[PDB]
């Protein structure tokens, strides 16, 4: 594949550090792997924070962080945002850039649902985390100081994986009425030998063993894992029509980007208004991955998303 | 698989034959393009100035120049080169798109009305492109810009134009150029490519198509493999040192891959590329009125005019 430079240097670093395989590692490694990678100097947007917890979900509490553009007070709409990182990796060190970002572009409070991970934790507990924190939200709006009729929903990877289910959650449980959804690179099917992944089973970055063993800690052994909940490119018409505005963003050089693509096309010939954006030159987790801040596609897809969040919910 | 207003509209043109807009007259072929970018449609405002600039290899390049309507500072300037196949397009078939990007980019925007074939051909619109870029920077007291902040954008043989406008600056030691913007450019010749093949027969724009225009554009027998005439075949030290690049492709055309082939080729030689393919659409999915409203359109444009607003005025 033809990256570009400073992604293909990255790379370059990658094999040349002779790491063993993220899927090698316990789930405490893995997740200490990528938050020391996440750990280095750079430069963030200005936010206020709140860690905190709210009294929902199928274990009875779930942990948020609440971010809000520095010295903002005023009653904003509010994203609630569902992290990747393979349902095993990722907090709110590891996506902070990221999450500032579209805080401050879209002038919105954010809330991070800091989920349980797996495999301590495997489907569905954490979609129903989200669902939960996502109905909160719309249900306390004096208390969080937001407009619960502007109220977006995004992730990346496993945590477009989960914007979407929360979409479908959504639809079948009569709301809470969502204004749009951001999906980056998102897991939406279990298909390890479609084009993408074929053409990408050995990187860069994310691989097919990897996806493998993602998946593997996330669902029990033998679940069907056609149900919508889990994969939703099997979500049916009508579990689809009437979801929020989508912006699906991929990237050319990623295992997940054919199903990405494919769930956006099921989404639109549903009826649902879906903008569909791929990245030449990147790789998955390119707008997480401090390393890639820098890159044309990083700048560029986050600065989409901003927008697109900063028109849904200020327009 | 077409976004559904996308494919309402292609089937509209089901007796259309392709369209088969090569088997008109350039002037009939005009008026269809103009006639279907009239109707009903929002644009922004601006303030409008025609003029000719005495410039260019035949001494004279029409211009129409534009700024967000009542704005008297001394803005950032886009000069801009409109497509559709060399044969069509003017200033109201771009009216909406061109508005868009003034208004977005917060720019002055020089629309270049360029000798149009096959009255005339190459080179005589990328010389009067060439020339008319270097005019706005040579005379910005008299335009009102700041030619500091300059950039070219272009839509399809429009975005060819800007490839070879960076060239010929290149070239020629100048003028500076901040940014450029390049929508589903025509950057080949080869009709036999992976898109070319995929989308041989629409929609909307086609294969017999491409090769008409290109004829009315070239004199017969030249060798097309000139990067003046197809830029993706520039060396590394003609495209290293251009200004950083937002190329702009659509799945479902047969221009896809030429256009996303030469953005690589622009980011091997070291220029800043930001690349997107929007999936669900189809060529001129910018420019046309009645792709206005679909998503694909209102991001791409949205894209550009953010894009263009940074690199103008950050
Ligand atoms: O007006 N038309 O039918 C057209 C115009 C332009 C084009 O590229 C294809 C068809």
């Amino acid at each position: 594949p033809v990256l570009e430079p400073t992604t293909q240097k990255f790379i370059n670093a990658l094999s040349a550090s002779g790491g063993p395989a993220i899927y090698t590692l316990t789930p405490a490694e893995a997740r200490d792997v990528l938050s020391g990678a996440q750990s280095g100097e750079i430069a963030k947007p200005a936010v206020d924070i709140t860690d905190t917890t709210f009294a929902v979900g199928p274990t009875g509490a779930t942990k948020v962080r609440i971010i809000r553009p520095q010295g903002n007070t005023d009653r904003l709409p509010v994203i609630v945002y569902f992290h990747g990182a393979g349902w095993v990796m990722g907090d709110t060190g590891t996506h902070d850039r990221l999450v500032r970002e579209l805080s401050v572009r879209a002038n919105a409070a954010l809330v991070f649902v800091d989920y349980e991970r797996s495999p301590e934790a495997r489907y569905p507990v954490a979609i129903e985390q989200d669902y939960a924190v996502t109905k909160y939200v719309a249900e306390h709006s004096e208390q969080l100081n937001v407009d619960p009729t502007r109220l977006a929903i995004a992730g990346d990877s496993v945590g477009g994986n989960m914007t979407a289910v929360v979409s479908l959650l959504a639809q079948e449980r009569g709301g809470p009425d969502i204004t749009a959804q951001v999906l980056f690179y998102p897991v939406t099917d279990a298909d390890f030998d479609n084009g993408s992944y074929t053409e990408f089973a050995n990187g860069p970055w994310l691989t097919k063993p990897a996806m493998d063993w993602f998946w593997n800690q996330y669902l029990p052994e033998g679940i069907d894992r056609t149900d919508p909940k889990i994969t939703p490119i099997h979500a049916t018409s009508e579990q689809l029509s009437g979801q929020a505005p989508a912006l699906v963003i991929t990237a050319e050089n990623d295992v997940l980007r054919d199903e990405g693509e494919a769930y956006a096309r099921k989404l639109s010939q549903a009826g649902v208004d879906v903008t569909v954006t791929r990245y030449n030159g990147t790789i998955h987790d390119f707008v997480m991955l401090n390393v890639l801040a820098d890159t044309p596609a990083a700048k560029g897809a986050i600065a989409q998303a901003g927008q697109y969040l900063h028109t849904a919910l200020h327009g």
